[PDB]
């Protein structure tokens, strides 16, 4: 059992370099649009305080450079929408998946192409923190790779990549500019509050241990849905509501270990810690697995 | 700091099914040949004790039935080599990449594109263990998955999957049809030996965790390559060699903590523990990065 990220290719062949100026980051090209950050307008000393607006007046159509391999492309129109920039082009992109854009909810799980001068470096797998983070790995030049998720033939966008923060988290936006949580796209240090745990997700990966053979943690205790509560509030576990147990119940059925029983076993794991073992090869309790993520990798 | 894996699409192009009677797999489709696993000719009733040349006898090249999406490619000749099947097929994939079969060394890493039925289902980074072994996600019918590297626009495809052992770890063969380690593809419980950490990769690792900020565990302390190894053996460590300090070398340098430095703090981490802390948010030791991997993440 892995974290594991979905294929990359159908979004590999929509990264493109997008310039302005001495800025370079990464556009998204589909159909004739290339959506990237709007901080590329920005120079480094525009970036503490940025105007958008007033720095937007100032470009035209040809200070956007826009190349996707050999070949630049002809940027024919332009416009901001919330913290992305749209730039039209002469040339839809003929490797256009079915794709859609999505704002994804915390505590789902989406799969992050890191890409750098438009060319994709690596694929890896986050989550959408309670707080609207991700624990991500970018570096200068990473912003404008996008995170997706692959339904079937379709790509779901819901993630552009626009900062840091200065726990070493990063926060961005969904395809259509919105920041996922209270950041704004300028270079001061920004607060994300507590990061609660994603109880389910972390019952899910309970379950995929059970799944795998790794079973010690189990115990001949059970536990309610309010008292198990009291103890998640204890250590920022989000709460958990039925939704949850009912989105469980075929991780629980495959298994025949009731929801509140694996509950009764996180409470203790939560309270004893692992005593120096470990499940699934990690010393600490994941909680970047989805039950779908679980049931995709179990299957 | 993540477990990040080559983008998957210059291989996604390459994977097709391979079905004999009523077993499938996965196949990997270069120019106008397909490899696969040789049990893809097995039944369930084969697979304790395979004669392969006597099984292989009985089939001819339409037998063979290879898929590639909708479209059924024509096998026009078949021949076995070590423990893959090679189909000549009429039509030379388009999609073929620049590629080459590489045998990778123990202590290297490589990307899994995880198949099923041809179809890619995830992509997850792996190393090759001192014992020949890899810590793999596979449920039946990934066989045929491959591991691969890639070296600008070059494919270097160094293991096809084809078992698991007794520990839940996963065996398989180069692209030649040889197996690492001293497996055998029959379905009987094998032996992989000790397996001892990759000594080098802890010591990249620990150097990507002082560059991320965390440096929680250096110390004032310092140490001999031969008293380290005395260490080393003890907890069934790879022992260092000065082409390892040699290696890890650049990241010496660019986080100016002398190699044997890093050494005696691994020394105490490893007759201390980790006292409940945690390095890169895990709180055991990860030896599944090389130096290389841990500089490519870092630019
Ligand atoms: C992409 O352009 C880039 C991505 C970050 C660089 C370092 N790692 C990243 O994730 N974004 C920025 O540089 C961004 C530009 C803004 C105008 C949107 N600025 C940014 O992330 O500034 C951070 C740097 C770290 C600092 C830590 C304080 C302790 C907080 C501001
Ligand atoms: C692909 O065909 C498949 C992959 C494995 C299935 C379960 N997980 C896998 O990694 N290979 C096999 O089924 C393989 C066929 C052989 C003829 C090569 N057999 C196999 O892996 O048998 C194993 C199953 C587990 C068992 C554990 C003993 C305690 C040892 C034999």
């Amino acid at each position: 059992f892995r974290k594991m990220a979905f294929p990359s290719g159908k979004v590999e062949g929509c990264m493109v370099q997008v310039t302005c100026g001495t800025t370079t980051l990464n556009g998204l090209w589909l159909d004739d649009v290339v959506y990237c950050p709007r901080h590329v307008i920005c120079t480094s000393e525009d970036m503490l305080n940025p105007n958008y607006e007033d720095l937007l007046i100032r470009k035209s159509n040809h200070n956007f450079l826009v190349q996707a391999g050999n070949v630049q492309l002809r940027v024919i129109g332009h416009s901001m929408q919330n913290c992305v920039l749209k730039l039209k082009v002469d040339t839809a992109n003929p490797k256009t998946p079915k794709y859609k854009f999505v704002r994804i909810q915390p505590g789902q799980t989406f799969s992050v192409l890191a890409c750098y001068n438009g060319s994709p470096s690596g694929v890896y797998q986050c989550a959408m923190r309670p707080n609207f983070t991700i624990k991500g790995s970018f570096l200068n030049g990473s912003c404008g790779s996008v995170g997706f998720n692959i339904d079937y033939d379709c790509v779901s966008f819901c993630y552009m990549h626009h900062m840091e923060l200065p726990t070493g988290v990063h926060a961005g936006t969904d395809l259509e500019g919105n920041f996922y949580g209270p950041f704004v796209d300028r270079q001061t240090a920004q607060a994300a509050g507590t990061d609660t745990t994603i109880t389910v997700n972390v019952l899910a990966w309970l379950y995929a241990a059970v799944i795998n053979g790794d079973r010690w943690f189990l115990n001949r205790f059970t536990t309610t849905l309010n008292d198990f509560n009291l103890v998640a509030m204890k250590y920022n576990y989000e709460p958990l509501t039925q939704d949850h147990v009912d989105i469980l119940g075929p991780l629980s059925a495959q298994t025949g270990i009731a929801v509140l029983d694996m509950c009764a076993s996180l409470k203790e794991l939560l309270q004893n810690g692992m005593n120096g073992r470990t499940i699934l090869g990690s010393a600490l309790l994941e909680d970047e697995f989805t039950p779908f993520d679980v049931v995709r990798q179990c299957s």
